[PDB]
């Protein structure tokens, strides 16, 4: 059997529906689900020569630097056809999985007003109470703090970390961190932290489950996940076939329809319901910021050290 690791909950259930049977039908190989994706567990299984995750959905900045570290198999591009894949996310070790945004999600009926901008989300006087942000070092929170502090979209990089941390310090005691997707959904839906910066598709899933949530796409911050194969998988050929399948046009359109994330196959949009395609992150362009995952990949360890040290300060 092939094991696919992803971010759990609604997103991984949707990837399972969109990809698993298609793979089983095409190859006769059964797909098993595991996770949540955890870079420490990925590195540990590679180092133990005990790889149990054959294909992993990871953040693109992690994917772009994990290959040279010896964590990943080089992808087989004689099997994976890069001709229809989003070229921004193809490396020797990875291809794109889906394109997403950090947005300002809000449990509208639990608050006096939903924050519309990053500046609003950073204004505890006007928008009181707890707010939620991603716990782990990754593109998004630092950029949102800089945007809330008046940095224009085109001037974010190189990141001014001191400025971002000073801006985060103004609201630090009012942050409840989300470690993963389901926790972000719990925090918003319960009104424990009724607004925050969240993965857009997690708000689509809450709405799909009947929960009333509002999303502001103002200065939404884009990024992408990738599919990678940990170094030492015992199912290498099957992993490459799974990535070729998961990134094919229909499979990507089905993932997008099921999640609210944008596809990373250039022939997928045309297969989708136009009413659904219009709402995807790659169409929410009126006021949008693009996170630079290559910049993060080049400085990943250093930003991470600073991020965790600041959290503990």
């Amino acid at each position: 059997d092939l094991v696919f690791s992803s971010w759990g909950g609604t997103t991984q259930d949707a990837q399972k529906a969109a990809w698993a049977e298609k793979f089983m039908v095409e190859t006769g190989i059964n797909v098993l689900q595991d996770g949540p994706t955890d870079y420490g567990k990925l590195k540990a299984m590679v180092e133990a020569n005990g790889v149990t995750w054959d294909v992993v959905d990871v953040e693109g900045d992690y994917a772009a630097q994990a290959g040279p570290k010896g964590l990943l198999e080089k992808l087989d591009f004689s099997v994976i056809d890069k001709t229809k894949l989003d070229p921004r996310f193809v490396t020797d070790y990875s291809v794109g999985s889906f394109y997403y945004s950090f947005v300002i999600g809000c449990n509208v009926d639990s608050v006096s007003a939903c924050p519309k901008s990053w500046a609003d989300l950073f204004d505890t006087a006007k928008f009181p109470g707890k707010r939620t942000f991603y716990k782990w070092s990754a593109p998004g929170v630092i950029e949102a703090a800089l945007l809330a502090d008046g940095v224009t979209a085109d001037k974010l990089y190189p990141l001014d970390l001191d400025r971002a941390f000073k801006k985060l310090d103004t609201i630090k005691s009012d942050i409840i961190w989300w470690s993963g997707g389901a926790q972000s959904q719990q925090l918003i839906a319960s009104a424990e932290a009724p607004f925050g910066s969240v993965w857009n598709g997690r708000m689509t899933a809450l709405e799909q489950s009947g929960v009333k949530v509002e999303t502001s796409w103002a200065q939404n911050i884009t990024a992408a996940d990738s599919l990678v194969v940990p170094k030492g998988t015992k199912n290498k050929d099957a992993a490459m076939k799974f990535i070729a399948l998961a990134t094919s046009a229909q499979a990507q359109a089905d993932m997008a329809t099921a999640t609210g994330y944008a596809p990373v196959n250039i022939e997928s949009a045309k297969l989708m319901d136009p009413k659904i395609a219009k709402s995807l992150p790659d169409q929410q362009t009126e006021s949008q910021v693009n996170a630079d995952m290559n910049y993060w990949a080049q400085h990943r360890d250093e930003i991470g050290e600073r991020w965790y040290a600041w959290q503990a300060k």
